[PDB]
């Protein structure tokens, strides 16, 4: 594989030197658009791009999205600082889009779990928008040590028994020092159309989170890619598990 | 007794405060619970707890279960807003669990009526779920005037006569301003190796709201809390009342 | 939202213009159709279309329902008569399928009360075959005033009081001024294939007019869309409900 | 991370310079029990050895399993031939026991996929010894080419529609070219008495493979250790799945 | 028509040889899958297909299926032990399907006795499952002979009236020694939707071993290929018969 | 596998020297407690005890069942006669039970005919009790010869055709001399609950005799442990089987 400060260095020059088929750059003027009146949070990045520049990094963040994806998310922190002279920005979501292969939502579930994947269908449903505690700041009441704790979007709320410092049970979540983020669920399926006669559609349940939050609403034909996660189901005599997609891009195809 | 004002500030105690001999804040991390992306619309409240934080308290919710359980339903909702920020969070039940008595059916009798009691059975039966009005939203047809009503589920549904306001006798129900919940009677009796040979079983009906509903199917030995209800006999206009228990807590025996 | 007489405009529009991914006229076609000799009364409308073309307002029929259907059904009428020429021609039905998202039977809940919804079951049984007077003509012994009232066949019979011009208590329905549709019941539920162990299969009641009346027995698995509508049970008082759904559009599954 | 070819290396120092806490070389002397009359296959590699001596590489063989243990059989192929001349010696597994956290049956699920675990339960059951195709060599019977195709023990077979070089769909599986192994699957859950009173135990399914099959019986109290596979258990509207443990070491407890 | 060696022959060309329009060796490839960690105790074949490779053949497996059935299951085994290296593979079937013609249950005669026919239907009626013994492996008490009988499971169950070997009358079947695979009854008949009005539909009896039991649930609508078989009626010692179908195959209609 | 003489040793060293990880030794207390004034008749055995003390004997009587289980009733008849003095007691039972697996009922096949399995479930069903001839001695009219025969309760009786001794075709069961026990039928089956939707649960029929009839009603949840029989259906002459459990230990679920 590749190591991980490496692949840090290895994104800013893509950010850099890049230029597409006509020989004009691009991701420099999509890190500026992080600094309008309106900024964006994300920046979009085409896969086809960062393969014709570095295709042995380009095929490691979909066999190892998650590391993948914080690095090029790196590499954005500090483009902005030395290209830019900015540390104030905060937190810059890294969306890759435009991957090589494209599953249809059946063809999940055969695939492999935290992987990059790329997948097309039709939104069924979407849920509220609700938030979610991404970071949770737990407190003791009685030292005063805070701990911090990440939270999985797909896992339930996740605390602390005691506080590490002094073991004292008396602790409480710090909503102000917390992190929260916009959630909301959706589900897709396979197009009845591109389906046979007696075929049952299959679904997939996604989380889109902070800013591609209310993105989509169902009949939308979307093209999303994320990283599968595999969830408790229900905890019978041996416990069964579905699949859900973490989204990490998505757009309405044409 | 206790003014409802005194409940909620003493509720939002123990929940806050209450600690089991282990020292773990147990409502405290319930209710911090709820602010997971797939929170549950319940807090369970074990009675020997708020009995030995607050006694005087205890005793009054199984005298009053009307006005206890709804004081506890207030503070729950202080507490969210007070310490954690959470406002659009939606109804949440105080659900008493573990009282100090458990009766047979056979033992419930109407002294009981309108407390709190504990039983322990078999289901007999299990209704179909259907919706029920928990609040029903009147609506003027000329004015366009709003009266709200909320109903018992063991009780017809109570209209209202005349617009409150413009006095128009001319006012309907407002399907979709109103609330609804899920709603499913059951039934539940003594087993017969419980019972003298000869012994007939006894059994009443009872009644599960909301996210409760479809929790036991029938040969489900259950121990519930609720408040017992005397309801007259629909039947007939005669002086013989019907026992309905109106559960506030199920869970199954040996779990 | 949108207001019915712009509605209207945005669905004949649809209609005319609407072109499939092949260039077909599709509503301009089926549109068409209905000047053959022996026509249908009936105008499916695949929502997936309606939604390509005007987003807003598909989502709208969802919504209401109630006045989108009216409301295209409105157009369906104007386009007869401004590109057709044709006046005298029936009422015509605006049948909206294919929506995005398929309920099963259990997830049917009250909060989709007067919506569209789309679900898919098997039938458990149809009813017998009855009249349904969609418009009451009511009519005056004394002055001979006539009252039009129209009815739901899930609502119970509205008459009138006293006559609304010469004030007279005396009016009865005129059977030959008013006009009737064969009515059908039926019912739905989930099939045992697709529930938990032990789960009791769920179900529902529907409601079939005019044109899409006999279209099924049981045995038949289909996937109906409705508009959902939450009726007091008559059974009783009580302020439980009844899930009715008043079938808009009806398919059998796999065809 | 670690770079891999760096493991290899890493290991080979563990292989070599390691000693216990009292003084004597070890694995020098388990390396030499692969070369008896009757040989082992197998070297079992206790993991708080291997973190007392290489803290960071022993974290790494847990995070990834499937490439730590890879990298430790090449670590053990070169050792065989620098230190004792001998490259015919073939496939030996490298085999990680006494890892840091044990867990119960019941606690697995709960558990991270394609990550190395260890558990500790009572075997139910244990099934038929039967052969299975580590490695399936296709081969077209047209212009004789050979394609290589290695095998998931936990998936079913898998096989290549037409002939890379020259697309021809009249392929055959050659038996002989084809490498097999023993494969015997078995179940464990958690043993009644460390349970409470109306507490339904839970069950997870194993693979042992090669030579650790027919190791067990029923009624066996084990530790196994292993890297989890989530597989497809029915294709409903979604797909649900099972874990199940692709055993990397086993013995009974004592 | 063609001894049981020559069939053999045949039927393992074909599997080896046989390809699709595609190229693809469809045969081969289902048998090099029974290598697969947990294989099918089946391979279907397609009638059509064996009809375009050797219509002599396949002609003759309606004729004679028993025959047919059994050869091209020999066939399977002697690929698996001659290109597979395979031995201890235990029973394959061969079920055929896809027959060129597809009768109704009324079409079903009594000339039809003995071979293979496919039938189009709905199932009324499922058994419940049974163990039958596919193998009867009888033992002497005295010498220890051990005579091997096979069974129908339409027939009576066949023993040995004394010991072949040592001539005694003191033979039990021995339970261990003898093969059990699974049975299940099941019934099917014409939906009524397919006959005259007033028209009783008719039904037949079928049975269903070892892999392809507990395959169906009643309601079911199903394609089956099967040896049709005329056994006396139990019920009687009369000159009247009844229709069994002996299943080979069975899939759902439309899937 | 071992012969009788040796497990016979094999296992009264296992009563007598086993001890738990506490150091108890459990059967030396259980069979000295058979010296009590009011004694059990069975004597239980932890399957997993006897694994861990002599393991081949343990998987012995899983294989062989009825060899086990009756070489562990002379064991049990010669430490009571070696170690306490006492003979005349009467017949004891060996009762093993906590086995390694737990089928469902859906899960027993005829492959475990004769050999020992364990099974959850419930009692859907439990016969009248009855008497049932362990041992039948049957009685020469004309020389008063005595011909001892045991009998299996799911086996037809089997009688004698002629005396032994005396060559007499006279000779009739004597029941004054034959020794009976109780003998009770049962039925479980796998609970809806444990099972897919839709799924139709499966059932098998049970046998008790002795000391464990009458120790389950309809309704219990239960653990078995028996050996597995399968027995040729009386309904008819056919090859089908019918698969009965001979109880040989049984406890209700969580208990
Ligand atoms: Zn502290
Ligand atoms: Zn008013
Ligand atoms: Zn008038
Ligand atoms: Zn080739
Ligand atoms: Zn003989
Ligand atoms: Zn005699």
């Amino acid at each position: 594989s590749v190591d991980r400060e490496e692949m840090i260095e290895r994104f800013a020059n893509f950010l850099r030197e890049y230029t597409d088929e006509d020989g004009n750059p691009v991701y420099r003027g999509k890190i500026t658009d992080l600094l309008t009146i309106t900024p964006k949070r994300s920046v979009a990045i085409d896969w086809m791009h960062l393969n014709s520049f570095d295709s042995e990094l380009a095929h490691e963040v979909i066999e190892n999205p998650e590391e993948g994806i914080s690095a090029a998310e790196d590499a954005i922190q500090i483009v902005l600082r030395e290209d830019f002279q900015r540390e104030d920005v905060g937190k810059i979501h890294a969306r890759f889009y435009n991957l090589p292969e494209t599953l249809m939502v059946k063809d999940i579930g055969a695939e492999h779990i935290n992987k990059l994947i790329q997948v097309e269908g039709i939104v069924t449903r979407v849920g509220e928008i609700k938030p979610f505690v991404s970071v949770a700041v737990f407190v003791c009441k009685d030292c005063g040590h805070e701990m911090i704790v990440p939270q999985k979007p797909y896992e339930s709320l996740e605390k602390v028994k005691k506080c590490e410092q002094c073991g004292s049970k008396n602790i409480e979540l710090d909503v102000n020092k917390s992190s929260f983020v916009n959630f909301q669920s959706f589900r897709i399926q396979d197009r009845p159309e591109t389906l046979k006669g007696g075929e049952m559609p299959r679904f997939i349940d996604g989380i889109l989170l902070d800013d591609i939050v209310d993105v989509a609403l169902p009949g939308d034909r979307v093209i999303v890619t994320g990283i599968l996660r595999v969830v408790l189901e229900a905890a019978e005599a041996t416990p069964i598990f579905r699949k859900i997609l973490e989204v990490n891009h998505i757009e309405p195809v044409s």
